């Protein structure tokens, strides 16, 4: 069904990875997870077949309510980065720990610290990001999980737990970049920024962390493509910071839509009219075609280049759109949802569109849990 | 009712022109127009009195699906051209052919290939393009069509047929130019781009089209006064291109909001809080000093401004607001609505927003097909 | 409940104000409004024990249509503007009379001159600017009101009643200065502008003024914080202009939701998650210290900053927001919310979205009355 040019130069150790940081969630609501046999199929085993390489997982350090209700998005805690990390490790993939360093969801506008540490001073919240980072890994670690890599923080575009100063933010960031380097030298600290479109961002960026001294390997950019500006851009960009910087290149977040439909009746972020640059037909292949110049443009830099992710490749419905009181009710209980109404205590943007899954359809498996053919998009990058 | 300021310059043959292409899928759908009296009387008789000399049609390679079923938006084809061609040739009134290259609307966001042009390399896509040029001029000239203008794309601001390189794209527009400087010598082309408002980006359009050696007579501009900028821009970005570049220029696409009234159910684009620059009311007059204010700035070009153009002046309801579901029927049966279901497969917006008409608000006539005063600005910009 | 940081720099006579222009319409829909205990009391009693020293009401010169029913938006016209100021000057506060010089909201896109100018050439609009100034300072002057700021206008940026030309705007400004300075010499001739982050906006609004030689004594600005931009270029602008230029800065609206709630059924301006910088806590604490850091960025001009006025702290909601049949009759009826559908005639805006209240969620009372801890911000900013 699904062809993809052959992408020159990607090595064998290449970064081909997914996030599921949803699966426990929406396992835990009942979903179920196929082959294209249509016969059930744990979602890591058909990865590894596909030939993904690597799994990333959202930490937030607590990501649920007073009573205990979860905030929503998988409600992802070092117990099911642990999961699935353990998953990841028994299908022969390395683990990528994206630490958030927030009870909910960190992007540039929102970058809030836990609340654990809102009450505390910009030197006692440093040493809390580095007890959290070491302990947390040190766990992993004793539970034999392959991580490969470690992100201190996610999008951390001018605020890190609730800082808008550089300098606060840098030194957050050596925090954990210390933790890191202290449970071992071969897990390689990443560090995640968006926006690649805005001129002048990345290099600007990369200048304001070796004055502030900072040590990273892994300079990480999103690019979802109708978003994030040309691919040129982005090729451009991270060569000049890997070039100028001596530093390693990846992606970390990357997505196409392959339906306008809605799975579970709840709006998802894509396909849509005025914001978005759709370059890429809105069917399976051109989704597979998007992920495919994803990994061309990560490649072109370089042997700093070294992987995409893509990000939540399996968000599916946990129900069908007309039975959305049903849906709601998993939503809330399990957080198989993108947040529940519990995360209006501390996302705004919860209180008001509180519900299910916007990624639903730029997913690479279907509604009913079967893989979509653009999944074997990581093996075809080698062939053709 | 109505009364404007005259227009000083403008020659006998300044086009005055409106795009009706809507009229024939409305006319198949029921909609009927009549006179200032009352009578019933043909759109291009009315238009004739008004003092229109041009009408405007676009023309998509196959606005249908495979079943026969049409995308919508008038469902415009060749074959509605050539009627269109012929009733204005009747009315007194020279054509302008729009040929988006495309199979649904092409504008600066989507440029989608043809169909049948999305499967062929490079040098097909321009062998197609000339040769569909060529034939579809053809019969509008065998049925004795008087052409004045033929336009090689719309708003192909960076886009043309699944392209998105100025080399590639000047190619193409070649290919087009050769068709109709074949066809006769007497047939202006045109080349149409959008967003004036943008600084330089007028001056570095011309500059690509002389450094790639395109042929066109023609620099046209969209100038829809809620986006696209001051009146004093217009004229002197389409002044800089007249006197540096010496060719002709024209507005191509003008209309303005007469109501804040939806007359058909579907909602409808201008006006609107956020994102428009509305500087005339919402009135019959307040449309009437819009248009005659884009006549004067292309008129102050000087002998290279050569007219304006009204989008769709008559895209009027095909039911009343109440009576949608029988109008949702006329508008997948007829193609009376901007875009029908069909168009779900070619076009991403068409599925979350099929439906009928939203510049019904903006037409020139009123929902029940009585000609508004605001008609007359035509005749009006001459006498005073 | 709520602490706040001290300002340094707070004169003894620093403006604690607020914008209570909605009172007599909600008064007049049975809207009532308690103490901290529970117990009914004046707002501007409560206002006064809050440290509050000026209040600012807006002038719409007609703010009805056609057959009296009233645009909305507090139905404010002159009578409403002499009730509040008397009640001011009971309490104790000083009166800053907006004049919006139209008969309806003004702001950057909606500028429109009132019905009875509209049809008046340039120089009779000077006049009628000239005598309504006159005449309406007079009135309110002989009803022992304490007018200690007159403001020209309301967010002047590029139109003003009519004109989009920067010599007829300053003419037009210069007209109301003369009938306050014919007024009064202590009265405070106010020019309004707004959208401070634009780069270069303020300092060149500040040489037109002088360069067209207008009489003014405070360039005071908008901050609303989710859309206008750092406390820094706040303070920089300010700075600049009133040291450039030699003139007073002020703030003259600044707002920040304490809830994402709705208390009335009217979707609300802000919170919202799709375009919106929102750097404190949806919070009644965050909303205090938002006051705080403006009043601490006006503080930091110098001298110049001359105070902070609060926007609609009090447009708490009529009914519960179920009550939505019942509501809309009494913001019809009454002029409770933002706009009625009488407005649609005059702003396109009101057609659309006529309604209730928006900033029942930035009101620094809560839906049923009582004020909230953040009133008390006014008091804490000299304490502590
Ligand atoms: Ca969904
Ligand atoms: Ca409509
Ligand atoms: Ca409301």
């Amino acid at each position: 069904d699904i062809f993809v040019k052959r992408v020159d130069g990607l090595s064998k150790e290449f970064i081909k990875g997914v996030d599921v940081s949803s699966i426990i969630a929406l396992e835990d609501s009942g979903v179920k997870f196929y082959n294209a046999a249509g016969k059930k199929q744990d979602i890591f085993k058909t990865l590894k077949e596909a030939g993904i390489n690597y799994v990333r997982v959202r930490v937030w350090n607590d990501p649920y309510d007073a009573k205990g209700h979860g905030y929503g998005g998988g409600n992802n805690d070092l117990e099911k980065a642990i999961e699935i990390g353990k998953r990841a490790t028994a299908s022969g993939m390395k683990l990528l720990v994206d630490f958030h360093y927030s009870d909910f969801w960190a992007d540039p506008a929102k970058q809030r610290p836990p609340k654990a540490w809102a009450k505390l001073n910009f030197e006692a919240k440093k040493k809390a990001l580095y007890r959290f980072t070491k302990e947390s890994l040190k766990a992993m670690l004793k539970e034999k999980i392959q991580v490969g890599m470690v992100q201190i923080g996610n999008e951390t575009n001018g605020a890190f737990v609730g800082e808008t100063d550089w300098a606060k933010i840098c030194e957050l960031l050596n925090a954990g970049s210390r933790a890191v380097r202290e449970t071992s030298p071969n897990i390689l600290v990443v560090l995640h920024f968006t926006n690649p479109e805005t001129p002048g961002r990345y290099a600007s960026i990369a200048k304001t962390l070796a004055e502030h001294k900072v040590d990273y390997d892994v300079f990480a950019s999103s690019y979802y493509p109708f978003w994030h500006g040309t691919l040129a851009n982005l090729t451009s960009v991270l060569k000049y910071v890997a070039n100028t910087y001596l530093k390693k290149v990846m992606v970390a977040e990357t997505s196409y839509p392959y339906t306008t439909e809605d799975g579970d009746g709840h709006e998802n972020t894509a396909p849509k009219s005025s914001g978005q640059t759709l370059n890429y037909p809105i069917t399976v292949q051109g989704q597979a075609n998007a992920i495919r110049d994803v990994i061309q443009a990560v490649a072109a830099v370089g042997k700093p280049g070294i992987g995409v992710f893509y990000w939540e490749p399996a968000w599916i419905p946990v129900g069908p759109p007309e039975q959305l009181k049903q849906n709601e009710k998993k939503w809330e209980k399990y957080g198989s949802g993108w947040a529940s109404s519990f995360a209006a205590e501390y996302d705004p943007d919860a209180a008001m569109w509180h519900g299910g899954s916007a990624v639903d359809n730029q997913a690479l498996f279907d509604f009913n849990g079967r893989p979509l053919p653009s999944l074997n998009v990581f093996k075809y990058v080698d062939t053709g």
